[PDB]
């Protein structure tokens, strides 16, 4: 036993994502996420099915939490999917009464369940558990605010266990008003208690479904959150199936996390169909992951990179993987103080994503996160400048002065960042 992970979907962004990202796991293991059980003996690939999955007498079980503090988004969701037998109400820690998009709300609201919350992961966590995923939009009430004080909980109450975030920020025009104070409020947060958040946007994620898969129209989250759920799958695919060259959570933080602030990654995925997974080279697709286009932040640019992790999944050669290095480093802009030999973490996995050839997945921590925030903070400062929509954070414990400080090691993460820039 070993390397168990357990996931917490928080909120409706992160247990709508959440769907996507529990039918890619079955998925990938051959699980019909319906029955519970393996499709068929035949096909069961050797893997590691533990990482993900619990596996009891009757079948297997995700081993997640699914918390909200209102119940339609994840009720309306497992009778859509008809996921109830795999939701499980067991896994449900729900209320009644919403954080109405407030931080403040969810954070101190959510402490009534963390009882709750810790016991069920203390009854079924293996003591081997190597960490925890949390998902969850940062421009609500829930997912950035009882999100955030779930982050702190794990890490306060399992240390030497990782905590990893995943976390949406808000669109280029937000689609919540209050969604600044929401996200300095996370981001501070995460920037004290995570060992790593992975950032996604629904500009970037809606840019790369509209011209990358030519999907017609978008009509539900499911059709935006499966990349996410890919990337999730992705990253973690040496965990749980054969490859030449494994890594785990920790492993791919401590190469990311130059400095002890720079935990803020933007990640990407190449290629999006399996008809480009046929007719693309290893060193085309690593080129696409480098590129704009393929990001799942939004960015203006390429920025600087200061570290990656590469996941290279599928039918990969392995001297193509080593030999396009070099013109990894040379054809896209490192940091600089990032030496020319530098700067790459490989893992390779033999198991390809659903249908495709191979598969190249991407984590940057890249200097553009100080324009990424940067923005953000311009949001804040033209609300908070004039004392707009703070009534309701004073009202649940986040004084003024509190959304000030939080502001302020917000701005000097940020500055870390455009330093490393030059
Ligand atoms: N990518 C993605 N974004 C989502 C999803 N659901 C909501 N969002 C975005 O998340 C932000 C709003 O957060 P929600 O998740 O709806 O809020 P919540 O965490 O449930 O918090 P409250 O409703 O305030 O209690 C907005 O920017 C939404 O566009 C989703 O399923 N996928
Ligand atoms: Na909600
Ligand atoms: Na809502």
């Amino acid at each position: 036993p070993g390397r168990e992970i357990l996931v917490l979907h928080v909120g409706q962004g992160g247990n709508q994502i959440g769907y996507n990202f529990w039918k890619t796991i079955c998925e990938e293991h051959n699980i019909d996420i319906r029955s519970n059980q393996r499709k068929s003996v035949e096909e069961d690939k050797v893997d590691y099915k533990s990482v993900f999955l619990v596996e009891a007498p009757d079948g297997f079980h995700p081993r997640a939490l699914f918390i909200d503090l209102e119940p339609l988004a994840v009720e309306f969701l497992v009778k859509e999917m008809k996921l109830g037998s795999f939701f499980s109400e067991d896994l449900m820690v729900l209320s009644y009464s919403g954080a109405h998009n407030v931080w403040s709300i969810g954070y101190q609201t959510g402490k009534k369940l963390i009882p709750v919350i810790l016991e069920k992961i203390r009854d079924t966590m293996p003591e081997t558990l190597q960490g925890f995923l949390i998902i969850h939009t940062l421009g609500g009430g829930t997912g950035s605010g009882f999100g955030s004080l779930l982050t702190e909980t794990l890490k306060k109450e399992f240390p030497g266990k990782g905590v990893l975030n995943f976390s949406v920020l808000p669109s280029e025009v937000n689609d919540v008003t209050l969604a600044p104070y929401n996200t300095v409020l996370s981001l501070n947060h995460l920037s004290r208690f995570s060992d790593l958040v992975v950032l996604f946007d629904n500009t970037a994620l809606i840019r790369i479904v509209k011209d990358q898969l030519n999907y017609p129209v978008i009509k539900q989250f499911s059709d935006l959150n499966f990349l996410i759920g890919r990337v999730m799958a992705s990253i973690t695919a040496s965990l749980r199936f054969p490859g030449p060259l494994n890594m785990d959570l920790m492993e791919m933080a401590h190469n990311l996390v130059a400095l002890p602030e720079t935990k803020f990654i933007i990640p990407s995925v190449a290629p999006l169909t399996k008809e480009e997974s046929e007719m693309s080279t290893e060193l085309d697709l690593v080129e696409r992951c480098f590129d704009p286009t393929h990001y799942m932040v939004n960015c203006s640019g390429q920025g600087k990179t200061i570290s990656s992790v590469l996941m290279f999944r599928g039918n990969i050669a392995i001297e193509n993987a080593f030999s396009i290095m070099t013109d990894i480093k040379s054809n896209v802009a490192f940091a600089p103080g990032v030496h020319p030999d530098l700067g790459l973490k490989y893992g390779i996995c033999e198991s390809a994503p659903v249908d495709f050839d191979k598969e190249v997945t991407l984590l940057s921590n890249n200097t553009i996160i100080s324009e990424v925030f940067n923005r953000v903070l311009e949001r804040f400062d033209s609300l908070f400048n004039r004392d707009w929509y703070t009534s309701d954070y004073v009202n649940a414990g986040t004084s003024k002065s509190n959304l000030k400080e939080a502001r302020d090691n917000f701005d000097r993460i940020i500055k870390i960042y455009k330093e490393i820039e030059g």
